[PDB]
């Protein structure tokens, strides 16, 4: 069912995450962590304090799909065991130094062809698939986007609800 999912998404904020490679999204699914560039790190830290839930919606660039979505469970933190991100050109380990803990809500894919009816008011009402890493997605668009994903029956949202 979808009731606990809707409860988690109630009054949530949503951010598009654009990863350069599949490797880091796979690492994030395995370890429950994400790192972004400093401009987006600051925005996500502000949002984490401001809302009941901050949702990251992941898309690997050129994949034509979203790969899932997750909820921040922490602000970014440094000094952990370095996460072995595969680095794009021009991107360094120091830039990805801040580590967010995340709880996955859906690890299933959604093709862009299935979200073509959803536009994001915070990006000039372009299709929600369009946006830079870190682009915020307005509440209604983001809620409907998350509800389009196939159900992930491996996930139990009971523990996530109690973190809100
Ligand atoms: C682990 N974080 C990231 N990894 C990659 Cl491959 N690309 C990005 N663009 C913004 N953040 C990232």
């Amino acid at each position: 069912g979808t009731s606990k999912l809707k409860y988690v998404l109630q009054d949530a904020r949503f951010f598009l995450i654009k990863s350069n490679n599949h490797e880091n999204v796979s690492l994030a699914k395995a370890k429950g962590v994400w790192s972004t560039l400093p401009v987006n790190e600051k925005k996500l830290n502000l949002a984490f304090r401001s809302a009941r839930s901050v949702i990251l919606i992941f898309s690997v660039r050129e994949s034509g799909k979203f790969q899932g979505f997750a909820r921040l469970s922490s602000e970014s933190h440094h000094g952990g065991s370095p996460i072995h991100w595969v680095l794009p050109a021009g991107m360094s380990a120091k830039m990805l130094g801040g580590v967010f803990k995340i709880d996955w809500i859906c690890r299933r894919e959604l093709p862009f062809t299935k979200s073509a009816h959803l536009t994001n008011p915070w990006n000039e009402h372009k299709p929600v698939k369009i946006g830079r890493d870190g682009q915020e997605i307005e509440l209604e668009c983001g809620t409907q986007l998350c509800l389009l994903f196939p159900p992930d029956e491996s996930i139990d949202l009971y523990q996530v609800i109690h973190k809100m």
